[PDB]
C-alpha cells in the first residue's frame, strides 16, 4: 500500500524543499540535519510515545531512517537494505546480498552504513565489496551495480553512503587498512558507468609531492575521505573532506616535517565531472588521526565573529564584516575546531576551538593551521598527552542547524588520549600503530556535550553536558528541539533555546544512530537507529557507572498519541 504509489525523487526533494520528507541522510544537500516538522515542540514532546520498532542486523548501527512519501529506506550493517512502512513498521522488501567470508575483509568498518541515498525509482548504496549499487525502489531488487575495484581483501569500502546530484551518483571510501590511499567517485545514477574518480596523495613530482617528507609513493597509506558528502543547489558544488596518512607518526611513516598535501583538506567540486574548484587544508602534518572528512553545512549567515569569544583561533584577514554570505561551516576533523569559509570562493573567515585540543597550536588570518610541535610523534614508545582522541573531540557523528536562532549544534566527545606509537615496525594492517589510553579531558567529568554555536558570532550559546559520551548525531526541528543519543542509551529531547533536557526514553542499548524526522497524514514521526557501535567500547569504560550497553540493534520511532 505505502509503496504503491512511488513517484520519482528529484533535485527538488534532496533539497529538503519538501519537510515531510527526510530523503538524504541530512534533511537536506545542505547538511542541515533538520527537520522544518514543528508538530513535536517543547509543551508536548513529554508525551512522546513509542509507535513501532524494527529489529535491525547486528554490528555497528549506525544508520538512518531515509524517509519518503511514507516508506522508510533503511541501510542495515551487512548489506541488507530494507524498506519499511512509515507509519507501521511493516517490512515491505529487503534485499541481503550475497557476502563472502566476513574474515576475508581486511576492513571491518565497511560493514555499518550510515545512509543510502535515493534518487529517481531508485535506492543508491555502496557494498562492503566496494561496488556502487543501483536497487529499485519499489522491490529491492538489484538493477545495476559497477565494482570500483580493490574491496574485500584489498581493503578498499565506503561507510557513509553516497549522495545523488545532478543523476551522478557520488561516493566516498575508506581504505583504513591498505598500503595506499583512495578516492571520491562520480558514477551515472542511469548507466553505473564511473564518470570520474578523485585522489589524494600527490604522484611523484606532481603538485605537493615536496610536502610528503621524502616518503616513497608507495609508503603513503590509508588518505581517503569516508565522512560525509554535502551539496549546494545553488552554487552547484559537492564538498567532501580528506583525511590523514598511516601510520600517525611522521617518524615511522617517514615524512617528518612534512604537511602532506592532499590529506585532511576540504574540497569543493563539480558533480559532473570531480574538477576542484576550490581546497583548503585544515589539518596539515597530521599525527592525530584528525580526519577532516565529517559533513560541513551550507549556510546563509551575516558574518561578525568575536576575537575574543572562546576558542576563536582566528578571524579571516578579509573577513566582509556584517555581511551576509553563503558559507560553507562546521567541524570538518576530530579535533573539535569550527571553520567557516566563504562556500563559493573558500575564502577564510574564521575558526573556532570546542573540546580541550592541543595538537594545533595557531591558525593565522589565512587559515593556515600550525601544528604543536609537542604533540608530533617524534618518539616511539614515550607517552604523548593527545587531546582530543582519535574518536574526538567529534567524529562521524553529523551536528544539526537551527535556521531560526543561527545555530550549529555539534556533538561532542570530552575526552583525552595518552598516546604512543608502537616500537614494532608499522604495517598497513596496524592502522596508526599506536597504543592509546582515553581519559577526561582537564576538569571534566561529563564525557557527552553537545555545543551550540552562533554561525554569525562563533560564540557558544549553550552547551549541554552528561555524565557518558554521546556519539550519537543531533537531530534539529522546526518545534524548537534537539534530539540525540548517548552511550547511556538514552535518547534525549533538548530545548533548543537552552541546551536543557525536556524529554527522553531509554532504549535497549546505546543510542548510536541517526535520528529523522517525517510526517505521514499530518502526524510527524521520529525515527532513531540504535543499538550500538564502537563509542560504547571506546567511551564507557571512563565511566563505569553508566550502564552503556550495547545490543537489541534496531529503528525505533516515536510519535504523539493520536
Ligand atoms: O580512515 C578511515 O578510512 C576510517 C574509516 C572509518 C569508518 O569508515 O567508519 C572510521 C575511521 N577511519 C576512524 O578513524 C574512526 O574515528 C572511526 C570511528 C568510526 C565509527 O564507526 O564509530 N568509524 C571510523
Ligand atoms: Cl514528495
Ligand atoms: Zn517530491
Ligand atoms: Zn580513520
Ligand atoms: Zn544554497
Ligand atoms: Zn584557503
Ligand atoms: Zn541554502
Ligand atoms: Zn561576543
Ligand atoms: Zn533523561
Amino acid at each position: 500500500s505505502a509503496i504503491e504509489n512511488f513517484q520519482p525523487v528529484t533535485a527538488d526533494d534532496l533539497a529538503g524543499k519538501n519537510p515531510a520528507n527526510w530523503p538524504i541522510l541530512r534533511g537536506n544537500y545542505q547538511g542541515w540535519g533538520y527537520s522544518p516538522l514543528d508538530q513535536i515542540n517543547k509543551d508536548n514532546v513529554g508525551d512522546l510515545q513509542l509507535v513501532w520498532s524494527r529489529t535491525m542486523e547486528p554490528g555497528s548501527n549506525e544508520g538512518a531512517a531515509i524517509a519518503y512519501n511514507g516508506v522508510i529506506f533503511l541501510g542495515n550493517t551487512n548489506d541488507v537494505i530494507q524498506a519499511i512502512d512509515g507509519k507501521t513498521g511493516s517490512l515491505i522488501w529487503e534485499y541481503r546480498r550475497k557476502l563472502p567470508s566476513a574474515s576475508k575483509f581486511i576492513n571491518s568498518l565497511g560493514a555499518a552504513k550510515r545512509s543510502i541515498a535515493l534518487f529517481g525509482d531508485k535506492v543508491y548504496f555502496v557494498s562492503w565489496d566496494n561496488f556502487v549499487v543501483a536497487l529499485d525502489a519499489k522491490t529491492g531488487k538489484l538493477a545495476w551495480e559497477t565494482n570500483r575495484g580493490q574491496g574485500v581483501e584489498e581493503g578498499v569500502a565506503n561507510s557513509s553512503g553516497p549522495i545523488v546530484v545532478d543523476g551522478v551518483v557520488i561516493a566516498g571510501s575508506t581504505c583504513q587498512f591498505s598500503g595506499f590511499g583512495c578516492y571520491v567517485t562520480g558514477t551515472d545514477a542511469e548507466s553505473g558507468e564511473e564518470l570520474w574518480r578523485n585522489t589524494f596523495i600527490p604522484r611523484p613530482g606532481e603538485e605537493g609531492d615536496d610536502t610528503w617528507g621524502g616518503a616513497p609513493y608507495e609508503n603513503r597509506w590509508m588518505t581517503g575521505a569516508w565522512g560525509q558528502i554535502t551539496y549546494d543547489p545553488e552554487l552547484d558544488l559537492v564538498y567532501y573532506g580528506s583525511t590523514g596518512a598511516g601510520p600517525a607518526s611522521e617518524v615511522q611513516r617517514g615524512t617528518e616535517g612534512g604537511t602532506l598535501a592532499g590529506t585532511n583538506t576540504r574540497f569543493a567540486v563539480k558533480p559532473k565531472t570531480g574538477e576542484v574548484v576550490w581546497k583548503h587544508q585544515t589539518l596539515p602534518r597530521d599525527n592525530w588521526d584528525s580526519e577532516c572528512t565529517f559533513e560541513m553545512m551550507v549556510v546563509s549567515t551575516s558574518v561578525n565573529p568575536d576575537a575574543k569569544a572562546d576558542g576563536m583561533m582566528s578571524v579571516g584577514a578579509n573577513v566582509p564584516r556584517g555581511e551576509t554570505r553563503k558559507v560553507l561551516t562546521g567541524v570538518p576533523c576530530k579535533t573539535g575546531v569550527a571553520w567557516q569559509f566563504d562556500a563559493k570562493t573558500g575564502d577564510y573567515f574564521w575558526s573556532k576551538a570546542t573540546v580541550e585540543q592541543n595538537s594545533i597550536a595557531s591558525i593565522d588570518d589565512t587559515g593556515l593551521v600550525t601544528v604543536n610541535e609537542d604533540m608530533i610523534l617524534k618518539e616511539p614508545g614515550k607517552t604523548y598527552n593527545y587531546c582530543p582522541t582519535f574518536l574526538g573531540g567529534r567524529d562521524w557523528p553529523s551536528a544539526g542547524y537551527l535556521p531560526k536562532s543561527n545555530l550549529y549544534v555539534i556533538p561532542l566527545s570530552n575526552a583525552c588520549y595518552d598516546v604512543m606509537a608502537r616500537t614494532t615496525e608499522a604495517t598497513p594492517a596496524d592502522v596508526y600503530n599506536t597504543d592509546a589510553t582515553l581519559v577526561l579531558a582537564p576538569g571534566k567529568t561529563n564525557m557527552g556535550r553537545v555545543d551550540a554555536i552562533d554561525l554569525a558570532t562563533g560564540e557558544t550559546k549553550w552547551s549541554y553536558e552528561t555524565r557518558a559520551a554521546l556519539y550519537d548525531p543531533v537531530l534539529t526541528t522546526g518545534g524548537d528541539l534537539v534530539f540525540v543519543g548517548g552511550i547511556d542509551r538514552d535518547f534525549r529531547a533538548l530545548d533548543a533555546e537552552s541546551g536543557k533536557e525536556v524529554w527522553s526514553t531509554r532504549l535497549p542499548g546505546a543510542v548510536s544512530g541517526y535520528t529523522t524526522s517525517y510526517s505521514i497524514d499530518g502526524r510527524q514521526y521520529v525515527a532513531v537507529v540504535s543499538g550500538g557501535s564502537l563509542g560504547g567500547p571506546t567511551f564507557g569504560p571512563t565511566t563505569p557507572d553508566v550502564d552503556s550497553a550495547s545490543g537489541a540493534n534496531g529503528i525505533y520511532v516515536f510519535a504523539l498519541p493520536e
